[PDB]
């Protein structure tokens, strides 16, 4: 029943500290509390703050650490989603949802075929926006670790990245299955997930030169947002923790 | 590609027939296709019916039906789904993804501590419209058979339903997961997914009576709309189409 509120900063070696702004305006003008009570507070180094406030001023709240514990609620397999961008695939429901599931870091990606716009700051306050979207999925599920949305990234540039990870796509023509797949690299799993219209002609031929591995997902046509947590479903019961408590 | 079309009655052997006002305005306003333009229409009968427009116009549509196949698109696995409504939630969502997901049935269910109403018209209405959704759903996933949105239904009640299917619940104290499961029966499975809200203790103890088997789904805390997801994703890879290989 203790809230949740994350730390945009370390929380070892602190004694009283005030609560970072927005925290503060959620902490005491949205969820209305008041001095003397609980939460629990993390900074994403894995590790809880159990603490209490004791100063809810109008400007900001500031509180009083009581210990630090470790707290691992994360999957022993690393997924990173490559994920293209577009207009009506809700990137919002896909950054919490894969929040949820356990992925450890998030790449927006850019391609010729999408449809979407060209700013770069454009995006980039929406990149925000996400991150703050993870925090509280975060805050939610209990993960003590926030994983990072990354900056706009070229989809050929995401492919070509090496982190010793299974890079992998959906393909109707592969023939593997996440159930039939042979192996987990030390690096985890590279997920690349198209845009709503889905993989172009080109985007599946960059993958091709990167060597990656076309995978099945069922006999129906998923949507964008719905094949992402589909499939990180499925690496997460299959090679992760979705079958532990 | 060839748009797919559902269609609200049986085509088999028929020649030609007039799509619904849904379909014809989406053939006719939306996609503002002219006669000779082919369609792959479906009956809920597992089969496509490849046809062609022979009449179309502002508020009428008629077309040929050219044939009759078989096109299988369901997964080997069971799911009906018993999802409880509430405030702080998107029903449509749920609808639109677990039949992407290849779901069979979907129960919504009405929860003492679920915190919302009763309106009879008013839910019916509700379910005409998930309805539509997931004939929606069909049309662009690929599946040829619709599955059900049955009426509201109490969560004692459709936890007594008995239709030999495995009755699961999500539980973080579970001694069972969906990848631990010895088997399933030929009726499949049943999935309760609650709200927020949780569930009474007069509830729980009819899962108990009727055998709810408990699963573990991860060390995170999902939300109600993300557990049945992901509870859907992980049973189809477990026991479903979802991880058969090629």
């Amino acid at each position: 029943r203790i809230p949740r509120i994350y730390h945009p900063i370390s929380l070892e070696n602190q004694t009283q500290c005030y609560l970072s702004e927005d925290a503060a305006n959620h902490v005491a003008r949205v969820l209305r509390m008041t001095e003397g009570e609980q939460l629990e507070l993390f900074d994403g180094s894995n590790h809880i703050y159990p603490a209490k406030i004791i100063e809810s001023n109008k400007k900001s709240v500031k509180v009083e650490i009581l210990g630090r514990e470790l707290a691992d609620k994360e999957s022993h397999l690393k997924i990173h989603l490559g994920q293209v961008i577009s207009r009506g695939e809700r990137m919002e429901f896909t950054i919490q949802k894969s929040v949820e599931l356990g992925v450890n870091v998030i790449t927006p990606l850019w391609s010729e075929r999408c449809g979407v716009k060209l700013d770069a700051e454009r995006m980039d306050k929406k990149i925000q926006q996400w991150q703050k979207i993870a925090i509280a999925a975060c805050e939610q599920c209990g993960r003590n670790i926030v994983p990072e949305i990354r900056p706009l990234m070229k989809l050929q540039d995401w492919c070509a990245e090496n982190d010793g990870a299974l890079k992998l796509n959906l393909h109707p023509r592969a023939h593997y299955s996440i159930k039939t797949l042979p192996t987990i690299p030390a690096g985890g799993v590279r997920l690349l997930i198209g845009s709503e219209g889905g993989l172009s002609a080109q985007e599946i031929a960059q993958t091709e030169q990167q060597g990656f591995t076309e995978i099945l997902l069922g006999k129906r046509v998923l949507r964008t947002e719905t094949a992402s947590l589909a499939a990180i479903s499925a690496l997460q019961i299959c090679f992760g923790d979705l079958g532990e408590a």
